[PDB]
């Protein structure tokens, strides 16, 4: 399957992998322009289970890893820099495990390397919501999105909240077979021992106020990676890269500037 | 099994409300938040207060327990119920401890009947809703008015996330303990619980609170997202004799989650009032 992708700029290639429910478009409001200004070529794409493949099911982390590898291959950009968030960070982790030759260095945001209890509770709650067929009313769905994704400081800022609520109407997340299958694309076992063999330089970024993927789980991944290090962004929830894009972009661009392509 | 007569409601009905009265010392009336029965004060607050020689009055707010089917009442109805409890026991002016909706009722009681309240601790409170909190209120109303019922695991996760500190949420053993506790303190979706959602600021009440003379301790919980601690600070700032204290590593249920820190602060405050 060809996945839709957007290819911008010329220069050292960086492949962005969005998290569950995110199209490649997720990276364009805040990341791509900054990376273009710094002279990178940016590739974004629609993960399996999004957009044209929203009715796909029965796929696994390995399928998504293969999809990503195929993208890097087909564009002739091996090895590429990789930026991944949540599910996207997991896919990047797992890609570095099987095909380290395709990745020169990586940033992994809001990530984890085992099936921790927070993930278990999330899995169960989401799968249940899906299987029940219940539709959350719109304002209640938006309140849940606000609470799960943003820091305290943002929720206190009246103008910001008005924007994020507007932002939700411009960013609808349809409940699809694809979205449900993506829920399964997460650690099912302790992958930390496997990450101990990843040689690439890696920056793990944890977001301070993250309740979906608490920052301490990112520390575990950075600790396991021989050349990994951990950075924490304050006052950032799970959508830290959208919320504090200046802090997050500075961290990634400083890291990527320090390492060879 | 004690009961007192509540105020007449806007539909001209008079109902009775259950209360509990323990101890012989200085009277303290506890006012629980939305969904909370009087028994919510008994695991952590009542034993400490009794040991300090206070008498503890707790009760079931209109819309809870025996009155869970009550509807059509307002903030003013609940203020008058609380006044009636104080007047019935002849304990005016009484010390008051309120949390969240209970703190709002205590504030509004002090505005209209200051002679009934000598001093108060107001936990997890506000004098207006900000944008986020107005929206959260609209969302809850919508869920209820929609008839849609949350699946039980989803519901449990939301309850945990909304009420506890990051320090609790990161502690797998503590999370298990609270989750089991939820099973023992179900929050039934009732007409009373829905009507309590509108017992909240509909306008900015901060200007009104500048006329409250009584000494007040406002306690904010640092990780509270339901009633963020800056909104508590605004109440303390409005009150000419109010002061603010913040408890670290405490979510919306801070008085239950960090009971020692909360109880210590309240008892230090009450020992020095007026
Ligand atoms: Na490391
Ligand atoms: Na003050």
């Amino acid at each position: 399957i060809n996945l839709a992708y957007d290819d911008n700029g010329t220069g050292d290639p960086v492949v962005f992998i969005a998290g569950r429910g995110g199209a490649g478009r997720t990276w364009h409001p805040h990341q791509v322009p900054a990376f273009l200004a710094a002279g990178y070529r940016c590739i974004t794409f629609d993960n399996r289970g999004i957009g044209a493949t929203e009715n796909a099911e029965g796929f696994t982390t390995q399928t998504m890893v293969a999809d990503t590898a195929a993208l890097i291959e087909t564009l002739d950009i091996a090895p590429a820099r990789v930026v991944g968030v949540s599910m996207g960070a997991f896919i990047a982790q797992e890609l570095m495990v099987v095909a380290p030759e395709l990745v020169s260095s990586a940033v992994l945001m809001a990530t984890r390397g085992r099936l921790d209890r927070a993930r278990q509770f999330f899995n169960k709650a989401e799968a249940e919501l899906y299987d029940s067929g219940v539709q959350l009313p719109p304002t209640y769905d938006a309140r849940a999105r606000l609470l799960e994704n943003f820091s305290r400081k943002t929720l206190n800022d009246d103008v910001a909240v008005g924007d994020w609520i507007a932002m939700f109407s411009m960013w609808p997340i349809k409940s699809t077979p694809g979205l449900r299958c993506q829920l399964d694309c997460a650690p099912q076992t302790n992958r930390l021992p496997a990450y101990r063999n990843i040689a690439a330089p890696v920056l793990v970024i944890g977001f301070a106020d993250d309740v979906v993927t608490p920052p301490y789980l990112g520390r575990e991944v950075a600790d396991a990676l021989p050349n990994g290090r951990y950075l924490q962004i304050p006052d950032a929830g799970h959508l830290g890269f959208f919320e504090r894009p200046e802090a997050v972009n500075t961290a990634m661009l400083k890291f990527f500037a320090s390492v060879k392509a």
